[PDB]
């Protein structure tokens, strides 16, 4: 029978018992004493593996289980049990059905794992997964919304030799636990819960940091509404200000080298004192002896050196209030001060780390477990990407207690990782708000003069010419566009138009402002400012291209951003504006009206759209259209949905709590994808294997084609020799593939795609449809991608051997030469030459020993532990050196690999997808592109060209140079008084952002010395050491955060030693003054500028006054 239930015999469990109906069954379960009164229900699914062994330990827990196996027609048995609980041995997906009886019905649904192998082998293997295998074993049943991705089946030999699917028993018993743990939460009074909450927190007195959250105000609020709900909690305090001076006083963190702080911490915060029975009994209980063993190596025997007592206890560092707690999170490494990774050894986690979480799991005994805000490190530990073993930590330190995450909308990349790794449930939170930048009223003389000079009919236009460009070099824009500044040379055409389209896209910038807060919804002002935002773009960039599609004069609005502007901007505006006041405008009428369209050409359209879900001219018709539609229909949702999710977090938060159901949702920020409102759901992603799709071809062919075109505008008609890039996980989940796209279109290679549309197989493409010659590339990675989607590294390595061999070319053919370069290089270094031929063709590299990051920001950001940048290229070299480029040699470090491949580079090309942050507000963009251009200009001899790919806007996406880019940011963000004045009406959080863009600035100035300028150092320390817009930022600083003060200063003054900025004795001086008052008022902070560079103290001490130097050296010294 294809659709049945099924059980094992009691006389003879060898032989299978089916039945048809449900009644049969359960006379069955009467009759052999299977059947309790009361108990809950439990159905199982599934035919991937052997469930005997889950049965009988379901049963013996004390459940009613229901074995089903039904391909197709599986909903009716489960209408007609009404079971508490589905479990499901997924293969494929079970549709929209499934997830609307989930919401009906409020319960949950798991899905294990089966590995198709011995447990030796899968325990030795660095992947677990990959391919059609993962996708449909975990990528598509997250689309239901299934949790815990548990590996729980195996496989085994017998004497015989014949392979037989079983359970393992330390699996299953840590499974059988999750099941009562997660039931158990829908039973138990609210009054006896307990819930511990992880937090994270900078050093010393820095403040509590989340993706665009204000932290302390969302902590007591989450905390009221769960007294309101009942729970236990006694002795909060009355305002969130109290909660923060509490948080300071007994929930600190330090550095390794702060012994007074902490050892003045351990006397006066009240911490719980761990002995060594407690410790070694939890650990034998829930770890391994190797794993521990590897643990006491490298740092030593309990408790270690990191706040101990003298008595020989280990000190943690928590706030409880009734039956919550609090905690914060130490850190994953230590501080070895070693910049190069080791090849061959895991890094463990100290002492700290592991008493805290296992006092989590066994001393405090909690039944939730909470991770507040984006992002922790429990996902990046050590060792296997996916289907987790009893070797790995995230997996021994989670346990088999239910696990949440609040994570933002704008970072779906890196929730799959918390997922994936640590069994943790989604719970999504909005983004900060956005407005305009409202500086059209500082640019707008050049504009006017701009606008004289385009309407003279004058035969020779140069005295106009010479007014623009005296302005222009008066505001120092020629510096972004890299122009000239002469005398008495006029500007030409081509110049004033680029000027023109930098102003213009000056005017009509969109900046955030003030912070998210939970429970609290946006001003009415802010909610008008971001449904503007979220409406306007779609509709005039959709109306333009169905006004060029038709043949009309679109010539001049595509060449001036001005007449854009003034054609399809203010007019889509207006509408907006129309369409918000009243929403019930939205009608066939009005759109046919406003796309110039008859009735009969709506309907063609609609139907095409309802057919895909013909020319090619047709379907982007139709698409335009739609999106036209789309766009009109859902203004007032927009704005419905703005105004109601900061209740439905909350409400959602409480119902996961009671262990209820949670829906499945996409990612993206709201300007990029409205779909993802209202909060409070779990993102999924897509399925790696039928990527790059349809669409994401062209515009990665119109990308690589924009590029080619702008270097040879650059470098007098000449095309590069060698292109690098840079491959991140959000914006390829966002885009479907199209930097794959790009690197395969350089090659001169196409996919090919079945019926099913997967891509499998490559072509290559004739020398002479190209029309130009090959281009050679060379890619790096990062770990989150890596765990993605591994298959394609395999296919961009094959397309490269696969070019790599085409002779007979029309034109040239680079990537020999370039192979041929590279065994020359291998060979000269003294490899065999069957080695220097094997590896002269490795092309993708990441990280070593598979962490996930590049390890370079330490190195950096210690000024006083390097002086050239040699050392810096070296240790990149050595960190980011390791190959992975096919699966036998996966992960494989060869000397000098990685520095052969590098030779003869031009170009380095950055993706950029979100509208929350940019070049100067996110570290990891210097950290990767910064260290990529360090690389290549050491080995190379020769500073390269550095260029973004920016996908924010989905119906334009574009590419930008980086200066232009740093110039645009500098001059919107912080040298913007709007921008400063609406980040003045937040607390610290919001005040950490000004230090945090001083260190990515000093940052990026170490890492291309040429995008960085004097005058930017000046303008920072004009408005923010002299308060020249007359704003009060030094009161504001004082009364909210002094110690972003301190780390802006210092960070100031750091690069004026290292020589990067050519500073004067005044600046110098009153920087100095600054810093020494500021830390004498109110106490250091001890970041790694602050307390931990002697040679920057010492150039701060010669600066300043003789008695303010000894009070400073004093202050500095009382916390080593
Ligand atoms: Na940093
Ligand atoms: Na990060």
């Amino acid at each position: 029978p294809s659709d049945m239930l099924y059980h094992a015999g009691i006389s003879n469990p060898d032989d299978e018992q089916e039945f048809l109906t449900v009644a049969d069954y359960e006379k069955f379960m009467q009759e052999n004493n299977l059947y309790k009164e009361g108990a809950r229900k439990i159905m199982i699914t599934g035919q991937m593996a052997d469930a005997t062994d889950l049965i009988k330990a379901l049963e013996n827990a004390g459940y009613n289980v229901y074995p089903v196996q039904s391909m197709t027609r599986f909903m009716s048995f489960i209408e007609e049990v009404q079971p508490d609980a589905v479990i499901n041995m997924a293969h494929g997906r079970m549709g929209d059905k499934m997830v609307d009886y989930l919401k009906a019905r409020n319960i949950l649904l798991f899905a294990p794992l089966t590995i198709n192998s011995l447990v030796d082998e899968w325990e030795n293997d660095p992947m677990g997964m990959s391919g059609g295998f993962m996708s449909q074993s975990i990528v598509t049943p997250e689309i239901d919304g299934a949790i815990r991705p548990f590996a729980l089946f195996a496989q085994y030999e017998d004497k015989e030799g014949l392979r037989h699917s079983y359970a393992v028993p330390e699996r299953l018993k840590t499974f059988v636990s999750t099941i009562d743990n997660y039931l158990n939460l829908k039973t138990k009074p609210n009054f006896e819960k307990k819930v511990a909450i992880y937090y994270y927190k900078g050093p010393g007195q820095n403040a509590l940091t989340a993706a665009g959250m204000e932290v302390v105000p969302s902590l007591y609020n989450l905390l009221l509404r769960m007294k309101q709900e009942g729970y236990n909690i006694s002795g909060l305090p009355a305002n969130a200000q109290e909660l923060g001076k509490m948080i300071q006083a007994q929930g600190a963190v330090f550095n390794a080298y702060a012994e007074g702080a902490f050892n003045d911490f351990m006397q006066n915060g009240h911490p719980e004192l761990i002995t060594k029975e407690q410790y070694e009994s939890w650990v034998k209980e829930s770890l391994r002896p190797e794993k521990y063993q590897e643990v006491v190596d490298a740092f030593g025997e309990f408790p270690g050196n990191y706040m101990v007592t003298p008595d020989g206890k280990l000190g943690i560092a928590r706030l409880q209030f009734g039956n919550v707690v609090l905690l914060p999170q130490n850190a994953a490494g230590s501080g070895d001060n070693s910049f190069q990774v080791v090849h061959g050894t895991d890094m463990a986690p100290p002492h700290t780390y592991i008493a805290s979480y296992l006092w989590m799991q066994h001393g405090f005994k909690a039944d939730a477990l909470i991770h507040f805000g984006t992002h922790g490190s429990l996902e990046f530990t050590p060792r296997k990407q996916v289907a987790l073993c009893s070797n790995d930590w995230p997996d021994r330190l989670v346990g088999a207690v239910p696990h949440y995450y609040l994570y933002s909308i704008g970072n779906v990349g890196e929730g799959m990782m918390a997922k994936r790794r640590s069994y943790a449930t989604l719970q999504s939170y909005l983004t900060p708000p956005f407005l305009e930048s409202s500086v059209r009223g500082i640019y707008r003389e050049l504009m006017e003069k701009i606008k004289i000079y385009n309407n003279s009919q004058k035969a020779n236009k140069d005295q106009e010419s010479l007014a623009v460009k005296t302005l222009t070099v008066k505001m120092g824009i020629h510096r972004d566009l890299g122009l000239d500044s002469m005398a008495n040379k006029p500007y030409t055409e081509d110049e004033i138009a680029r000027v023109e389209n930098f102003a213009e896209e000056l005017a009509t910038e969109k900046i955030t402002g003030q912070l998210y807060t939970m429970g609290v919804p946006y001003e009415p002002e802010r909610i008008t400012s971001s449904v503007y935002a979220m409406a306007t773009e779609p509709i005039a960039y959709s109306l333009f291209a169905l006004d060029k599609q038709r043949g009309k004069a679109t010539e001049s609005a595509e060449k001036h951003r001005s007449v854009f502007t003034q054609q399809y901007l203010m007019p889509a505006r207006l509408l907006v504006e129309r369409l918000m006041a009243n929403p019930s405008l939205a009608t066939d009428e009005l759109i046919c009206h406003t796309a110039g369209i008859t009735p009969q050409e709506l309907a063609k359209a609609r139907q095409i759209e309802a057919e895909r879900n013909y020319s090619k001219e047709e379907v982007e018709f139709a698409l335009a259209v739609a999106e036209v539609e789309r766009t009109i229909k859902n203004v007032g949702n927009y704005k419905n949905a703005l105004l109601t999710s900061p209740e439905e977090e909350l409400s959602s938060l409480m119902n996961a709590l009671k262990g209820g159901y949670t829906a499945p949702t996409p990612g993206g920020d709201p300007i990029a994808n409205p779909n993802t409102l209202p909060t409070g759901r779990n993102m999924y992603a897509i399925n790696a294997e039928a990527t790059p799709t349809e669409s994401a071809w062209e515009k990665g062919i119109a990308l690589a084609k924009q590029t080619i075109d702008r270097y040879k505008q650059r470098h007098n008609d000449s095309i590069p020799r060698k292109v690098s890039y840079t491959l991140w996980s959000s914006e390829f989940i966002e885009t479907g593939g199209a930097t794959i796209a790009q690197v395969l279109y350089m090659l001169g290679v196409e996919p090919v795609r079945d019926a099913f549309g997967r891509v499998s197989d490559l072509k290559l493409i004739p020398s002479t449809e190209l029309g130009r010659p090959r281009i050679d590339v060379v890619v790096q990675t990062s770990g989150q991608l890596r765990d993605l989607a591994a298959s394609r590294l395999f296919l961009i390595n094959r397309a490269v051997e696969m070019a790599a061999a085409a002779k007979d070319d029309k034109y040239e053919n680079q990537v020999a030469s370039s192979v041929i370069e590279a065994e020359r290089v291998l060979t000269e270094k003294g490899l065999s030459p069957k080695d220097a031929r094997e590896i002269s063709t490795f092309r993708v590299f990441g990280g070593a020993n598979g962490m996930y990051g590049t390890g370079i920001q330490e190195m950096v950001e210690s000024g006083d532990r390097w002086e050239n940048e040699s050392e810096i290229a070296d240790t990149y070299l050595n960190n980011m050196g390791a190959y992975y480029g096919s699966e036998k040699n996966w992960e494989v470090f060869q000397k000098f690999a990685f520095e052969a491949a590098l030779t003869r580079t031009d170009v380095v090309v950055q993706p950029r997808q979100s509208n929350t942050w940019g070049a100067l507000s996110l570290d990891h963009v210097y950290e990767f592109m910064g260290g990529m251009n360090l690389a290549v200009r050491n080995v190379t001899g020769k500073d390269p060209d550095a260029y973004l790919s920016d996908y924010r806007n989905r119906n334009h996406m574009k590419m930008q140079e980086l200066k232009e880019a740093v110039g645009v940011e500098s001059r919107t963000t912080i040298l913007n008084p709007t921008y400063i004045k609406e980040k003045m009406k937040g607390g610290a959080s919001s005040a950490s952002e000004f230090a945090e863009v001083i260190t990515n600035t000093y940052g990026w100035n170490v890492m291309k010395p040429a995008a960085i300028d004097k005058e930017l150092w000046d303008n920072i320390y004009n408005v923010y050491v002299k308060d020249e817009l007359n704003l009060g930022v030094k009161q504001y600083f004082e009364q909210q955060n002094p110690a972003a003060l301190e780390e802006m200063t210092a960070v100031m003054l750091e690069s004026a030693r290292k020589g990067l900025w050519q500073a004067s004795e005044e600046q110098v001086a009153e920087l100095s003054k600054l810093h020494t008052e500021i830390v004498n008022t109110y106490r250091p902070s001890c970041s790694g500028f602050v307390c931990d560079n002697a040679k920057l103290r010492d150039f701060i001490a010669s600066k300043a006054d003789a008695q303010t130097a000894t009070q400073y050296k004093e202050n500095i010294s009382k916390i080593r």
